[PDB]
Order: C-alpha cells, then sequence, then structure tokens
C-alpha cells in the first residue's frame, strides 16, 4: 500500500479543546555524541516543532550550548549522568536513542542503561549507530512498540541481508524475527514502512534530500509524531514518513537541495494544513 | 471577571516622548540553573520582547553562552557569584526568581539570598520550582508587590489543595494568607488571575499553547509588563496574561503548535497594535 | 544646527566600483568583558552592518562562541592575550573601546596598552565605561581623531557637570579641553553632537529606543562610517547618529520597542537607500 | 574567456531522480584555528548551501559550537585529534584546507598530516594561509586535482610576483611549474580563473563585496560545486566563482554592503533558477 496526503490527513487531528499537555506526549532524545551533536539538534529541532508536548535531549556535555542556541524549548544534560539519565527515562512517553550517539565506550554503558531502564508502555526508536549496538547484543524486548530506523548498511548488520539482497520479501522475512508489532522504517531512495506483513510505499520526495542530517530529522518527526497520535503506530509512524519528504518536496520548487532544518521550519505550518 | 483586549489597550499606553528610560524598569531573571537553562532564556527573551527597559540574568555559567546567541541585549552572570547577584537585586525594580531555578543547593542558596536582598519598593514574581522553595520554609514577606505563577501541582504544595479541590473557593480562600496585594496567576488549561476578592478570566488560548515552555515565556511577559506600566498591579499582570494567549491565538491559524519563543518574536508587534 | 537625511544623503556616498577592500577600513572593537558581552556582540553587529571592510573583536575568551552565533564575519579573540592585542591595534584604522569593557583590574591593563600602542593617523572612540578609565587617569592624547560617546552620567565624571548643569553653553565649554578636533557624542533623550564651535541636533528618535544595548549599537554604527567615509569627521560621526535613530524611527511604526539588534538588521537596506 | 550565467546554467544540471548522496559527495574542511573559527563557519555555510552531500569540518575545540548555532548539519571536530583527522580525510571526496588554518604550529602539524593522507582521487583545496604553507615546503603533489585560491598576496608567496607584476601572462607563466591540471582562482577586484592555458573573466561583481568573510564563502562555494559536478573541473570552479559574485549583485540592489553569509542563504533558491 501508499502512503499518501489522505493517510496523512486522518492521522494529524485538530487539537482537542480541553486536553492541555500529556495527551501531547513526553520525548527523551538521546544521542549527539562527540563528535555527532547536530545530528541530535536536529532530531531534536524535528520533535518539538512536530508538536511533541515535551522534548528532553539527553547529549555531550559540550554539545547543550549549541543545540538551546536552536532550541531553548527543549531541555538537555549531560548523559553521562546515569542518575539523571534513569530518572528521565521514566519521565518519557517515547525514548529515540541513537541519532549521532556513536558507538564508543560511553554509547554502549548508555545503550545499556536505556535498555534495563525501558518500560512496557513506552515507545522505543532505535536510530543510527543504535541499531550497530542492538546487533551486537541479543533475548527479552523491555518493549514490544519498538520502532527501527536503520540506513540501508545498518539494516544489513541487524538482518545479515547485504543491500542487493535486501528486497522486500527478504526484509519482510528478517522482520519476522522481532516482536510482532515492531515497525521498520526502511530508510533508502524510496523509504518504505514495514510492520508485520504491511508494506507502505511513499511516491514523495526527491534528490533534494540527498544531504547530511536528513535522517535524524525524519527521526526526530516519527518521535514527534508518535508522542502525540494514540491511534495505530504503523500508520503514524507512516504519516510522519509522508509529511517529512512532501515538506521537502515544498521546498523543492525554490531549493536545489532541501536542509533537514529548513523542513523542520515548514513542519507545524504543514501539520496545521493537514489538520485542515 | 473576564481579561479581554479591552483592558489590555487600557494597559499598553502608548509611550511618553520625553522620558526616556527608568520608566521603563528593570528586570533581574533569576533561574537556568542546570539542566533548565532554555526556561531562563525564554522568559529573558518574552521580557525584553516585552519591552522592559533592561533585562539581567543571573543564570548558569554554562548557560549565558545559549542566551546571548538569543538576546545579547541581556546582560548574564554567573548565579554562584553572591555579591554581584546581591548589587543586582538592588539595581532592579522587578525579580523573576524561579523559572529553570531547580531545587539543589545552589537553588536554596540562591533563593535564600534574594529573599533577604528584596526592598519594600521591588516586584517579586515566584515563578516554578520557586514556589515549592518558597512552601519548604515562611514569616515576614520582604515585598508586598508579590506575584505566583505556579502550576496546578506547586500550588497545591504551597496551599494544601489538590488538583481537584482547587476550585475557585478553595483557592481564593488559601489566598487570604498571603499579604492583601499578592497576585497569583493559576497557570492551567484555562489560566485565571486572583488578587483579594478579584478573579479574572481569559477566554483566548488554546491546546497549540500545550508545549514545553510556555509557562517561562508567560513569567517574561509578566515581568516587563510590570516594570513599564505602574497603574493597578492586579491589570497589568492580567494583560499581560491575556496577551501571552491572545498572540498565541493568532499564531494558531497557521500552527498546529504554537512554540514560546515564536510567541515571543510577535510581541512588539501587537503591544504597538495594542497602543493604537 | 540639524542633522537631517540630506546631510546623511551627502556622507553616504555609492561606493567606488574599483577600491576594494582598505578603502571601507578596518575596526578594532575592545569589550565584552565579562559580564557585559553581549554590548560587544551588539556594536559589532553595528559595525559590519554599517560596511566596515573589516571587523576584529578583543572580548573576553568566554564571550567569543556567542559573538560568532550572531557573527562569524568578525575575528575574535581573548583580550587577555598581550601580544595580539598590540598586534591587532596597528592593524586597525580605527579602534572602539569601551562597550561592555567594565572597570576591573583586566579593562585598566587593556586601557593602558591601547593607550600606549595608538597611532596619530587611527580614530579612537572611548565608549562607555572607558570614559571612566579615560577620566581616572589624564597629559598627551595619542591622536587628535578622537570621539568620546558617553552617557548623561559617564560625561559628568569626565568634565565635572551634573546632569542638570549639563546645559550646552556648560558642555561646550568643557569640550575646549580636549584637542580640539575631538568630537563628543552626547547620549541622551536628544543625541547632540559637539565638536568645536559646532552643535548638531537630531529630530528623528523616540521612546521606544529606551531598552538596553542602544548606546553600544550607535557606537558600532559610529565606528562602521568612520572607517569607510573619511570626508569631514563631524559630519560622518552625526551622520551616523541620525542614521541609528532614522532607522528606529522606521521601525517604530510597527513596534512598541525598536531592539538593538533589530535596528542593525536593517542598516545596509537603509544606507543603500541613502546612497540612492 | 568570459564566464556568465549560461556557463553556470551548463554547469548546474537537475539533480539525476535514482542517485541518492554518494553522487553530491563529501567535503572535509580544515580550518577556523583559533583565532579565525568564523572563517571555517562561512566557508562550512556555503558549502552546505551549494548542495554538498556530506560536510565534515576539523577545527578548534572552542569553534565547534559556534559553527553548530550556524550549521548542526556539519560534523565538527577537534582539529588535534590525529587519528580522527586521518580517518576523515579517507572518507572524503573533497579536502578543503586554509581558511583560517593560520600559521602557528598546529597549523604545520595539521597541514603535513592532510598532505601525507591525500589520495590521487580526491580534490585538494589550497585556500588563504595553507597557501603559505605549501610556500615554505615543495617535491610531488598528493593529488593532481589542485585548486588554488589565494589572495593577491599570498600568490605572491608562492610565485614570487609582486602585485604589480601579477599580471595575466606572469601568473599564467607561474602556474606552469605546478601540474597540469592545477585551478587557479585569483581572488582579486575582478576574480580570474586560471587552468593552464585557459583563463577565465566574470564581469559581476562589485564593491559590495568588499568585506571580511567574502573569500570564505568562495571557498565553500567552489568546494560544493566541486563535490557534485563531475564534468571539465576548470568550468566547474568557475561557475561557483560566477554564482558567488552574481548573488552578490542581485542583494546589492538593496544593499550597500553584501555580507557573506547574506550570500550562502540565498545559494540554493539561486543554483534552482539556474537549473531552470
Ligand atoms: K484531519
Ligand atoms: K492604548
Ligand atoms: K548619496
Ligand atoms: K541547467
Amino acid at each position: 500500500m501508499i502512503i499518501d496526503d489522505l493517510l496523512t490527513k486522518k492521522i494529524i487531528k485538530p487539537r482537542p479543546l480541553n486536553s492541555h499537555k500529556g495527551t501531547f506526549g513526553r520525548v527523551l532524545l538521546i544521542g549527539g555524541n562527540y563528535p555527532y551533536g547536530g545530528a541530535i539538534i536536529m532530531a531534536a529541532l524535528a520533535c518539538v516543532n512536530s508538536g511533541a508536548g515535551l522534548v528532553t535531549v539527553a547529549t555531550h556535555k559540550d554539545n547543550i550550548t549549541a543545540l538551546h542556541s536552536h532550541l531553548p524549548e527543549a531541555m538537555a544534560f549531560d548523559m553521562v549522568e546515569k542518575d539523571r539519565l534513569s530518572e528521565q527515562i521514566t519521565a518519557a512517553d517515547v525514548v529515540l536513542m541513537g541519532p549521532g550517539l556513536a558507538e564508543d565506550d560511553l554509547a554502549q554503558t548508555t545503550f545499556d542503561v536505556v535498555w534495563q531502564a525501558i518500560e512496557p508502555k513506552q515507545t522505543l526508536i532505535i536510530d543510527g549507530s543504535a541499531i550497530n549496538l542492538l546487533a551486537k547484543r541479543k533475548a527479552i524486548w523491555p518493549t514490544k512498540q519498538i520502532i527501527l530506523t536503520p540506513h540501508q548498511k545498518e539494516w544489513e548488520r541487524l538482518s545479515g541481508l547485504t543491500i542487493p539482497e535486501q528486497i522486500e520479501a527478504a526484509t519482510q522475512t528478517a522482520l519476522a524475527h522481532f516482536p510482532k508489532e515492531t515497525i521498520l522504517v526502511a530508510k533508502s531512495h524510496q523509504t518504505k514502512i514495514y510492520q508485520g506483513q504491511k508494506i507502505g510505499h511513499i511516491q514523495v520526495g526527491g534528490p533534494y534530500q540527498a544531504t547530511g542530517g536528513m535522517g535524524d530529522t525524519l527521526a526526530g518527526m516519527i518521535a514527534g509524531f508518535v508522542a502525540q497520535f494514540h491511534t495505530d503506530r504503523f500508520e503514524v509512524a507512516a504519516a510522519a514518513v509522508f509529511l517529512h519528504s512532501y515538506i521537502a518536496d515544498q521546498l523543492s520548487k525554490e531549493a536545489y537541495v532541501v536542509l533537514p532544518t529548513r523542513i523542520s521550519a515548514e513542519i507545524t505550518r504543514v501539520m496545521k494544513e493537514m489538520s485542515e
């Protein structure tokens, strides 16, 4: 099936007048480990602009200033602070780990803190280098509400499929190995969304998106969507994926390359349009 | 009674041609203690944009750079610098303490410095976590010109009323326990302004405001209003509260969520309109 | 005499096609000493936007990041670096010392470095707290091309005149004590420009300018003007002073307060208009 | 021959729909050594905005925050980190070394790391102070795809020609001393592009460009062009040079000075127009 605007218009519902906060969810982002700070800033920017009720960032000490230059709306702390990181996991509804996390000792220590602190009611998004980190180890998943957002090569690491042999049928079968509800966002030329026996295709998107930080922005948007829209999780993530490229398509008419932060700036205006 | 634009148009008076500075007041903001830096940046942004003559921020050493990235208009120093903090209290007309202050040892040391340095002619706004700090201790108030801006839960801590039993009559009676002139801004779904036997209701506002940092922006605006408008303090704070949501209402027509910093950017253009 | 647009249109000449750089001058700014960093950032912003060929800032180590967040166009270094500060003085055509300099030991050490390194062909602008620093000491001036930009109170310190007795005749007579070519910019409600027996009045300006950082922006603009326009120095500084308030007047139609950084952003568009 | 829009329209081709990333190249920038941080930020800004697929910056530790304030899209690390700098050279298609590099011990250590790590398939741009660094030493070039972007004075250092005797014929003959494919961009009043027996002249450009950071922006643009357009390297660099001044010409109609960062902001909109 094809993910289009009508699906996205189905998900992006006008906000209930009464319910204020909580309803719109709390996300914790974990990443931007040296030297990949910008990645967590771009996911943060996307997440806030998508309408997450509260956004909290666990990042490198020396990257907090730059984050706040862009986004004072998001609390940020040193990810090495083990007890605060723990407290913040329990306060979060959605945990996005991976953008700019890297693979050093601090990343593995952190991965393992998060992995032991995740609760069953929480949504866990595993992005970028955290896919490699998930691959090195294994048996019980701390939640069933798992979203994977790997690159062509990172998904290879997790599933054992080379880029030529990452055909729909092969990716689909490698998924039946993770919990049934697991959503996979196969970031690619044409990104596809997998869950169980469902495959979603986006027709929107173009070469103006082939620029550094595009995936981080996508990760942030998916996190913001799942935080506030509690209906079918596959369609919610699918909508996030559609809108990301749909905005890029709009910005392309007047831009040779569409920059990740330029897409983030446009998010609410377009979500507003999508809500009618 | 209902706080509307006509009241706000009554407060926001065209500026006297002669009187330059001083008239528009000096505010000291104290907060943005690690890791809640963004909060003091958002209150600062609101305070300057509301037209405070001079804005000074006592904040965490490592948060000054980020503040100045947004706002070189505001002097900022390390709140641990006891003698400078003291000097700055005596130079201020309005002291806004609390947004991002936190509750650690540095926050309590600071609370107590401010509390002993406040003078009777000064307006004191106690926000966020400083409400909890005020709650732990008590007998003489250093000023009668007190404004409280607590969340549903923080006001519980101060008054002993649960969120179900924070009914108008109960909040009103719990106020008769603080000095007669004390203004309470009950930040809520529908924020209400209390002083003595007066209750102000705003009809403006919506769910697009249910995003992190919204209260900090409100605290900054109230501080900027009270700094420059010296008529009835209840109506001045009420106007600040109205305009905050009124701007959010305007920005909502083209935004699914209205971000705290987006509201700040619009303040003077709208105050200009309000002044006619 | 009155400083108006016709004078400003006389100074702001269309740029010669051939002459590229050098012609437009090199300014060194010295200030933004802790905790007054924003001041040097606002003077820097004004100076670059006014069209200075090259702008260099000697500032506090911990303030360079914030400066570059606003203005990567300007080189910045630690003012404690004595040998680099010296080298940079000799490379500069115009030295603006004072905005946010403060009065501590580092400020006095620096004042005295600059004072001994100034050359006769250089223009020296002494601003803010550097007026107090000039007041404490005295006999030979390192240049005759001196511009003073003090506040009502700072000029008192230098001349011995109280704010009531800073009447035109008294200020004029206190100037005949500094070298003949010295220009005084008496920043006030209505700023006036003094040199010898000349007094310039600006009619433009309003109460929307009574906000923190307004003087720093003026200091930066004067520095940028004198760097590139080598005709009569009194009229050049006068034009800078006029345009500062003229821009504020334009921005006031849609702004209750006009912020110093908002004026800086508009400078070249308006200078372009002034050049015809 | 004259470099105009028709040449630039020939180079800036609409992006292939399929090919996503890699095609658009990876650039490593090395510079922004203390205190010339802004220079690498301005080259970075230009490089990303020109459409480089991935941009990585090797810069001073204390300059990474400021870079990310402007550009979270670009990874940045401490250039003193020898093993990471090495790894990043091998991952890059284009290496731009020099803007703000300075000439101290750290710059020479770095120059020599890069010089030994460059591979034959890589394009190497030597800018600003790195021209002086290239001049001090000499015999085998690590690549034939060399672009030199020196100032009037830096090219003197390399070739032994004074500014009066840097006549077309003299510059042309001094080039026959570097590998045959070497491109020289003679940044000047009227910048000219040299390769072999070819000389390109731009007619666009004006005095509004005579402002600090203009060359850094040019260096960044050339880097972004060569990263994505793999046809004739002389024409590709020529186009980059044309567009830089062409944009400045457009911005000049409403700007007395055209600032380097203002040009960068406009790049994709204009490249989009150039692609038709
Ligand atoms: K809808
Ligand atoms: K009015
Ligand atoms: K003119
Ligand atoms: K074309």
